[PDB]
DNA sequence: TTTTTTTTTTTTTTTT
């Protein structure tokens, strides 16, 4: 009948046994789902990973959801196993959930992913009608629940609602007490009276959940709520986060009852809000568990509201680009535009743990009041629905945002950050949430007006967006990495590209000489070199993703989904997709394939220089050299005539080629950016080739 | 000019939200004296102080009578707020128990000893 | 980061 009921019914009868499956037939993969790998025993030298994965294969007849061992998480961290892959189960094993009344789980021990499917069906039956249950919850464990695929910060699943709606609680003998009057009195107040507060910050999730302590929902999200003139940063514990995060908005006046008050958290480091005439609370902070009665948090709507009683209200920092060129180092702002660059969901491993990873996605805010943009650091603020799917045609508002300057070299690199706090939100065509302030006022009536002055700006999503520029000073270079060995061996950059786990990026400097280099137009000599090894790394191959696209709006979701994060579970193509070669290309001028030999001539390696300055930057001198990867600017060309009587791009190809021919016996330091695209494919680039 | 006249004034244009005496400067205590509290809910569980008491500042060029917050009574329990030294507030409200205000006092830094108390400068408000 | 339930409080004014 099906291959998930023959391999069923051979193992049912020897759980925890290894047993072949009889058959061995392609299943697709229709989900791929993360959480928690308790239970195991941390006693092992190779501690289990800290986090096991589900994987929901489907055959033709039914799709019964199973259990990936955790030793083959390998294949996850590489996405080289995603939802869509026809994959052949080559070990299996019966395992039974003690907390739950169910039948076997079958344990996926060795598999040999293959290709995508031609045909995948998502209307396909479930064998087994436990896995169907609506709120979808773990194979293993009692009450356990799946995180996101990649980072922790991420709502994921149904445990997730977004059902809480205004409620109109009377006020008539609800006894509300001030912020302060806590603060005088909470340590001798054996009950402690309701309160009328207005939430001000609303963090981003965080996730406390270790393998071995028996937690359930470890999730916790820290509000700024001020009622009155007083605020404090109240903390949601346990399960009450998955109940109200998706729901509560800053700005949303909240009634909180049946809470507790304690002491300060001594790592605790509350945000100072807008308005300074307020008190800022730092000695206690409210706790919000999850209360038997469902009347711990009730919100008001804003009629019931009332001016009698003062309320502070929500404001913000809207600040320009001109405003910016000057703000000092660390100057929290908020930031309004319309989003002119969107990049790709790079990960960086955390140092609290090396197995967690954040979810960045460098993105450029445009305004009329300068020519660059903002050049915004988007983390992942719990936000999927907008994170993933933000693209440049559209008005972005992201709350919070940390300036980050560094005039050690030339080029300062002005630019921001999203601190806990941050929130992301897209505004409508007119503005209509943010349209109280002057700033989105002034944004919208410029967008207005160079719209009707017939003019667009240069889009681009994705690509390959190195936005930290190397400086010019390879001693300032160094300095920047304190004894971290910042000149890689021509022969570990083999194990650094083995290292890298999905959509990593990491920065490295290699010591050789320019072996060669061949240009490779993008669509005055074509090639040039400038002469047996021990080794040689054929690393000179530049991705399709690789390459920024221009936007167009009438293909929006699948370039949107070319550069996202992975999916978690599948979604048929609605109809035939286009093909991403068929967009145009940002860049302006094509790549190369710069071979740079070992000082010991004895290892080789081929990397790809892929610029992203215009002609216009090497006529105006806008870059540092002929072999940087970077502008000034660190902006695609604005577009504003599209082609220009300057050099073409042509020329532009074969003057880098005697740039470098230039550079024959020197020595040089190039620091090569080196980043897994996904699957096994991996990019390495060069940025920019240090010379004496 | 006039430290009481500029907290007067401030407290009356931006909100009267505990505002935040914009200047700090030292003033001199010239009396402290005390009445009973009437008029107060009394029906919170830390039940608030029977007595209160009214400072008596100047800050050189006037002498203005300040209704002491009762959160502070400690301070002149314990004779720490009296005649002769010389504090400085730190914030400020105006109260209504209306014919110009109360200025309030909800904070303040009791100093040492003035040497410079003066007698002679009359009641802004008469 | 986790973390719940319970209560305790005595005393000198008004007459119209």
């Amino acid at each position: 009948r099906s291959w998930i009921q023959k391999v069923l019914e051979q193992i049912m009868d020897s759980p925890r046994q290894c047993v072949t499956p009889s058959e061995v037939v392609p299943v697709t993969v229709l989900a791929v789902q993360r959480y928690l790998l308790e239970d195991e025993p941390r006693d092992t030298v190779p501690k289990p990973p800290l986090y096991c994965y589900d994987v929901t294969i489907s055959d033709g007849v039914y799709q019964e959801k199973c259990y990936l061992d955790p030793s083959l998480n390998s294949l996850v961290y590489q996405n080289i196993l995603k939802v869509g892959i026809q994959m052949r189960i080559s070990r299996v094993s019966c395992l039974y959930n003690e907390k739950r009344i169910g039948q076997g789980i079958l344990c996926i021990d060795n598999v040999h992913c293959g290709e995508t499917s031609d045909s995948i069906s998502l209307e396909t039956p479930f064998r087994n009608r436990a896995h169907q249950e609506k709120p979808e919850r773990p194979l293993r464990g009692g009450k356990s629940h799946y995180l996101a695929l990649w980072n922790n910060e991420d709502p994921y699943g149904d445990i997730w609602l977004t059902d809480k709606q205004p409620e109109e609680h009377n006020f008539s003998d609800t006894k509300i007490i001030s912020l302060s009057h806590l603060e005088m009195t909470w340590t001798n107040r054996r009950n402690f009276p309701a309160l009328l507060v207005r939430i001000l910050h609303k963090s981003k999730l965080r996730y406390y959940g270790k393998p071995d302590k028996k937690m359930i929902e470890p999730y916790q999200t820290f509000l700024e709520v001020a009622d009155s003139s007083g605020t404090v940063s109240v903390i949601m514990w346990n399960a009450l986060c998955p109940e109200w995060y998706k729901s509560l908005r800053v700005g949303l006046v909240l009634l909180l009852q049946d809470y507790s008050v304690k002491k300060s958290y001594p790592f605790r480091i509350q945000p100072v809000p807008v308005d300074p005439q307020i008190k800022l609370i730092s000695t206690m902070e409210i706790c919000l568990n999850l209360r038997d009665p469902p009347t711990n948090i009730i919100i008001i709507p804003e009629k019931q509201v009332k001016p009698e009683w003062r309320l502070p209200k929500l404001n913000h920092r809207f600040t320009t680009r001109s405003e910016l060129d000057d703000m000092p180092e660390n100057c929290i702002c908020d930031v309004i535009g319309l989003l002119v660059f969107v990049g790709r969901v790079q990960r960086s491993k955390k140092k609290e743990n090396r197995e967690d990873f954040w979810s960045y996605r460098w993105i450029h805010i445009a305004d009329g009041t300068s020519e660059q943009p903002f050049i915004v650091e988007l983390f992942s603020t719990s936000q999927p629905e907008i994170f993933e799917n933000i693209y440049p045609m559209a008005y972005f508002v992201c709350t919070q945002l940390k300036v980050v300057r560094n005039d050690n070299q030339v080029p300062k690199l002005l630019y921001l950050t999203t601190t806990n706090e941050s929130g992301v939100f897209i505004t409508g065509h007119r503005g209509q949430p943010y349209t109280y302030d002057a700033k989105v006022k002034n944004f919208i009536q410029w967008i207005r007006t160079k719209s009707d002055s017939g003019e667009q700006k240069n889009m681009v999503i994705g690509g390959y967006y190195p936005y930290p520029p190397v400086p010019e000073t390879f001693s300032k270079y160094s300095s920047s990495i304190k004894v971290e060995s910042l000149l890689t061996a021509i022969s570990e950059v083999r194990k650094e590209i083995e290292d890298l786990q999905y959509r990593e990026q990491k920065r490295i400097a290699i010591q050789g000489i320019i072996t060669a280099i061949k240009y490779i137009p993008h669509s005055i000599s074509d090639r040039w070199e400038s002469q047996g090894l021990i080794d040689h790394l054929h690393y000179s191959r530049v991705y399709p993703e690789s390459i920024p696209r221009k936007f167009m709006f009438e293909h929006r979701k699948f370039l949107s989904d070319q550069y996202n994060s992975q999916p978690a579970k599948y979604v048929p193509p609605e109809g035939r997709p286009p093909k991403l070669d068929d967009f145009k290309s940002a860049r302006s001028l094509g790549h190369f394939e710069v071979t740079i030999l070992g000082l010991n001539h004895e290892i080789a390696i081929d990397v790809a220089f892929l610029p992203m300055y215009c002609p216009e930057d090497i006529r105006t001198s806008q870059i540092d050299t002929l072999l940087t990867s970077m502008n000034y600017s660190c902006a695609y060309p604005q577009d504003t005539t599209g082609n220009d009587r300057l050099p073409g791009p042509r020329a532009v190809a074969g003057d880098i080629i005697k740039a470098a021919t230039e550079l024959d016996r020197v020595h040089i330091v190039g620091i090569l950016d080196i980043c897994n695209l996904g699957n096994n494919k991996v990019e390495v680039y060069l940025h920019k080739i240090y010379s004496p």
